[PDB]
């Protein structure tokens, strides 16, 4: 099958705002995770046709990735920081759902999630 379209990253019908948490999520959290040595499988929607995974989008019905998260932050798609944090968590749990414990790819996601959780445990007050 064909890849599904990526998640929505822009919406003019939503209000926009900037906070000390949302800039931190893009400037500190997204950037640090992007530059991590294990980040490359998570920097764009899973290309199920390139990777020959015809089951991925039958199994993963809420896709999410760091490329989409970066765009959502850049377009002020999120009103609250929790929305962005939820998208990161959806990304990691997608990897765990599609794979099995102890797969190499899962070890990759777990390292990124550990770093993510460390950086969220230091999120600034509004
Ligand atoms: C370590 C590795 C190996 C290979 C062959 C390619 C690769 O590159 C890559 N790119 C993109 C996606 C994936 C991926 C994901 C995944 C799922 C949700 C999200 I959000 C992000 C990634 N789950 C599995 N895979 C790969 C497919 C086959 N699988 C092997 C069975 N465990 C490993 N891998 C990395």
């Amino acid at each position: 099958s064909m890849n599904p379209p990526p998640p929505e990253t822009s919406n003019p019908n939503k209000p926009k705002r900037q906070t000390n948490q949302l800039q931190y999520l893009l400037r500190v959290v997204l950037k640090t995770l992007w530059k991590h040595q294990f980040a490359w499988p998570f920097q764009q929607p899973v290309d199920a046709v390139k990777l020959n995974l015809p089951d991925y989008y039958k199994i993963i019905k809420t896709p999410m990735d760091m490329g989409t998260i970066k765009k959502r932050l850049e377009n002020n798609y999120y009103w609250n920081a929790q929305e962005c944090i939820q998208d990161f968590n959806t990304m990691f749990t997608n990897c765990y759902i599609y794979n099995k414990p102890g797969d190499d790819i899962v070890l990759m996601a777990e390292a990124l999630e550990k770093l993510f959780l460390q950086k969220i445990n230091e999120l600034p007050t509004e």
